[PDB]
């Protein structure tokens, strides 16, 4: 399809993230690419505002799963890339146990050459010194298994998971996500029967940025159809 046809190689990407959790105003830029063969993503975010407010790990899901590697036999249930290149608005509300929610609202799409992912982010009732605002996730990030169900009314997909960020005390804070996507174009996608997305993901820093930033290395393949 012509959907698939746009990630047979490696496929530039751009980031661009507006955000304002409890009221501080922040901006982030991305870039890198994506290899949807492999199901790997590179990509370095700069925050352009000064220190990021939230810790970076927070922002690993909001910062493309048209770059999963659906095996062949899934290739029918790849709504990600039947979008494109018009593209998906991706919407989330993200809700932290016993802290404040984000709610994203995200546009993926191709502008000509480059895949870019366009988010505007709102956060909400963050405690001042919680572990969100205060800095006190650890700088990394676990494997997680994103549960995908057609949206049919939408046209599109639902999915619900739990984050699992690990706290410098050594507990574990859950970011709960419930994910909506809905195409940009009005015609035919396809709609998957329920499946999985293992995303597993690597975060480190260039010791050459003096900007605060995240080195973010990922991999990405559609499972749980036998
Ligand atoms: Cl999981």
């Amino acid at each position: 399809s012509k959907g698939e046809e746009l990630f047979t190689g490696v496929v530039p990407i751009l980031v661009e993230l507006d955000g304002d959790v409890n009221g501080h105003k922040f901006s982030v830029s991305g870039e890198g690419e994506g290899d949807a063969t492999y199901g790997k993503l590179t990509l370095k975010f700069i925050c352009t505002t000064g220190k990021l407010p939230v810790p970076w790990p927070t922002l690993v899901t909001t910062f493309v799963q048209c770059f999963s590697r659906y095996p062949d036999h899934m290739k029918r249930h790849d709504f990600f890339k039947s979008a494109m290149p018009e593209g998906y608005v991706q919407e989330r509300t993200i809700s932290f146990k016993d802290d404040g929610n984000y709610k994203t609202r995200a546009e993926v799409k191709f502008e000509g050459d480059t895949l870019v992912n366009r988010i505007e982010l709102k956060g909400i009732d963050f405690k001042e010194d919680g572990n969100i605002l205060g800095h006190k996730l650890e700088y990394n990030y676990n494997s997680h298994n994103v549960y995908i169900t057609a949206d049919k009314q939408k046209n599109g997909i639902k999915a619900n998971f739990k984050i699992r960020h690990n706290i410098e005390d050594g507990s574990v804070q859950l970011a709960d996500h419930y994910q909506q996507n809905t195409p940009i174009g009005d015609g035919p996608v396809l709609l998957p029967d329920n499946h999985y997305l293992s995303h597993q993901s690597a975060l480190s820093k260039d010791p050459n940025e003096k900007r605060d930033h995240m080195v973010l290395l990922e991999f990405v393949t559609a499972a749980g159809i036998t």
